[PDB]
Formats: C-alpha cells, sequence, structure tokens
C-alpha cells in the first residue's frame, strides 16, 4: 500500500494515470497520492518536518534536483545499490550521485525558457527577443498598440518562493559569472541581475505587485491571455494548448534572452524519486521508482504533461515532438542549464536569495544593499 508525495504543481492527476498503468500489472500493490505545496521550497519546509520526526507514512518522494545532497547527508532516502544512471541524461546522474551514492531516480527534466504571445508579436512583426534590451523594446511597442489595460509585458516569478533563486541567477549566469568548491559572489553581475528585475517594474513592462507572483501565477496569467512574455518551465505548456486556455495556438517558446553583451543561459530544474529511509516497503517502492523512472513512463509525461524527458531519445520521439515540436529543440537547452548550488544547506542558500529578490522587488532594499547582504549571508553558509 505505496504513498508518493507529488506536488499539486506536477499534474499529480497525470502521474495517476501511469500509477493505474503500475496497479494494472502489478497485483496486490495500490498506490496513493500525497499531494504537497505547489512551489518546492514549501514542499521542502514540509519534507523536513516528517523526515526529521522518521515519519514512516510516506513510501516515494518527488523531490527537486536541488535536494540530493541534503537527503543524502540527511540520511533520508535509501540509495540504489549498484544503479547505473548512463541511460540518463549527464546532468541528472550527477545531480542524484552524492558521494558515489545513487540518491534519487530522475523523474522529468526542466529548463526556464521565455514563453511569447507569437500572435502579438507577429502583429507587430517582432522577432523573438534575444536580449533584455530588446524584451524591453517589443513590450512597450506591443502594450502601446494594444491599449489593453491588463496586458503584462513580462511576467517572472519575484515571490520569495524557490523559483525567486532561480530569476536572480538568470542575468547573473548570461553575465558569464558562477556562484562557486568556493563562493564566488560577483557584486556588479548580483546587483545588475537584481537591477534587472526591478527595472521591468520601474519601466511599467512588469506588474507594480510582480513580488507577489509564483511559478503557477506566471503560468495562470499567460494562460489567460494577460502576458505577452513569461518566464517558465516547461509544465505551462500542456495548459496553455488544454481546454481552459485564452492562447490554444498563440504560443511562442525561445531561449532566455541574454543581457547585454551576455549568452542565453538558463536554470536547470527537473524532479527525482527516492524512497524514504523509514519507509517499511523498501522493495516495493524500488520497483515503483524503476517504473516511474522507466523510459515509456518518461516518453507518457512528457506527450501528457509537458514535462521535458530524462532520456535524450525522447526529446526527438516522433511521438513526442507531434504532441509539443519545440521539444525537438529543447535538449541542448537542459543540457547546458546552468545549476543553483550542490550543497547540503540548499534550504539557507535558497531562503537567502529568495527573500532578496523578492524585497528588492517589494521596495524593501535597493539592488545594491540586497547583494551586500545576499553575500554576507552566502559567505556564512558556503
Ligand atoms: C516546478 O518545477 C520547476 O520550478 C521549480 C521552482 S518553484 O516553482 O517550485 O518555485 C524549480 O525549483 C524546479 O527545479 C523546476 O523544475
Amino acid at each position: 500500500e505505496l504513498k508518493i508525495f507529488v506536488s499539486s504543481q506536477h499534474q499529480p492527476d497525470i502521474w495517476r494515470k501511469a500509477l493505474d498503468q503500475y496497479e494494472a500489472k502489478t497485483p496486490g500493490v495500490k498506490v496513493v497520492i500525497e499531494t504537497g505545496g505547489n512551489t518546492s521550497e514549501m514542499q521542502a519546509q514540509y519534507l523536513n518536518t516528517v523526515m526529521s520526526a522518521k515519519d514512516s507514512s510516506l513510501d516515494v518522494l518527488m523531490l527537486d534536483v536541488i535536494r540530493p545532497a541534503q537527503f543524502a547527508t540527511a540520511g533520508w532516502t535509501s540509495d540504489f545499490s549498484g544503479k547505473d544512471l548512463s541511460a540518463y541524461l549527464p546532468t541528472y546522474a550527477e545531480a542524484n550521485t552524492v558521494n558515489g551514492k545513487i540518491v534519487a531516480l530522475p523523474a522529468f527534466a526542466d529548463s526556464m525558457f521565455l514563453y511569447y504571445r507569437k500572435d502579438l508579436l507577429d502583429k507587430y512583426g517582432i522577432k523573438p527577443p534575444t536580449t533584455w534590451d530588446e524584451l524591453k523594446e517589443a513590450s512597450k511597442k506591443v502594450m502601446e498598440g494594444e491599449k489593453n489595460p491588463e496586458l503584462q509585458g513580462l511576467s517572472f516569478q519575484g515571490k520569495a518562493i524557490e523559483g525567486a533563486v532561480c530569476t536572480f541567477l538568470l542575468p547573473y549566469w548570461s553575465e558569464g559569472k558562477s556562484l562557486v568548491g568556493k563562493l564566488n559572489f560577483d557584486n556588479k553581475a548580483a546587483v545588475d541581475s537584481l537591477k534587472l528585475w526591478k527595472s521591468f517594474v520601474d519601466d511599467g513592462i512588469s506588474k507594480k505587485n510582480i513580488s507577489e507572483v509564483a511559478t503557477d501565477d506566471t503560468r495562470k496569467e499567460f494562460q489567460a491571455g494577460k502576458v505577452l512574455f513569461a518566464v517558465n518551465w516547461s509544465y505551462a505548456w500542456t495548459h496553455f494548448q488544454g481546454k481552459e486556455s485564452q492562447v490554444n495556438d498563440k504560443v511562442g517558446v525561445a531561449r532566455l534572452p541574454a543581457v547585454k553583451g551576455g549568452e542565453q543561459t538558463t536554470c536547470l530544474g527537473g524532479w527525482e524519486f527516492g524512497v524514504s529511509a523509514y519507509s517499511k516497503q523498501q522493495d516495493e517502492a524500488k520497483k515503483l521508482v524503476e517504473y516511474l523512472s522507466s523510459q515509456d513512463v518518461s516518453k507518457f509525461m512528457a506527450i501528457n504533461a509537458a514535462l521535458l524527458p530524462t532520456y535524450a531519445a525522447l526529446y526527438k520521439d516522433a511521438d513526442v515532438t507531434k504532441t509539443i515540436p519545440w521539444f525537438a529543440d529543447a535538449l541542448p537547452v537542459v543540457e547546458t542549464a546552468k545549476a543553483r548550488p550542490v550543497t547540503p544547506r540548499y534550504n539557507e542558500v535558497s531562503e537567502t536569495i529568495r527573500t532578496t529578490v523578492n524585497g528588492v522587488l517589494a521596495g524593501v532594499m535597493t539592488p545594491e544593499d540586497g547583494a551586500k547582504q545576499m553575500e554576507s549571508r552566502l559567505r556564512r553558509v558556503l
């Protein structure tokens, strides 16, 4: 009788279909979904509480790509002994291996992309922007042409959530800088990043309360036809093309714009399945994770939920690209996407950066003071 922790955000109703396929072929085994918070840091704060207390209730954990160092060092997961991760993208083999131990099996890949209203860019003769400067010029042109009070130029995540860590790093990496064995905090790129996110609000290109916007708020608002440009993850696509959308067939996907004279870098994301060290069904949990991390299930979740695959071959799979054409071009974006710090203290890293991003955008602290505070707090942790 297995229990799997899955975010309300990760389309548990589509995972439920994959569990039904498992139960149909595996007699005597039933799985039940326990849904968690929409955002990764909320899920993490929850799982820390129950893993700390050695709660045996949960069997399989859907964990963020940022979680293996913590969960490995805490002893919260049962390692996949003699497991070979070489069927999967090297980036996810690397994320799920801590001190030589296979901590987890990849569930799905992810990276940030620029979603855009191809109907509005096409109306105004605009190319997908390759720089943030080009994105500001396109936004002002479209907003002034459309005279739609509800149309946002750019939605990005400014809420004090895990996605705001990603937000902070996008311009930092585009400028060619790295955060880390040791912290190498570049003040100029850190301030440039916080100033850039603030500039969209100050220019009216982003709404005044972007500090309140989480991943699925960007998703909901873009889907309701209210956003020209959206920073999001692959899952949003299935929602954009579903039965409750204002933007069916009106959505382009591009790589993120670069900073003035930078690269079109992005943030690595994605999720993996861990088996709780406290599960009393280790054997059946492991067999369930082997199924859910299999190629066929990787393919099903790409087609049915726009979850980017963990297997290189699936990005150009006939049925995958028939369903989502832009997956065919997505592999090199995923394989070159920059990783957030690997550390067991990642909760503290996240808390420092996301609270600094949110405070800058809420007008609590200047971009310069925000960077100053972040460097001091990260110094202590890394
Ligand atoms: C929904 O997952 C995606 O977004 C997360 C941010 S949040 O939406 O949870 O704040 C990232 O951490 C994940 O790596 C990425 O796959």
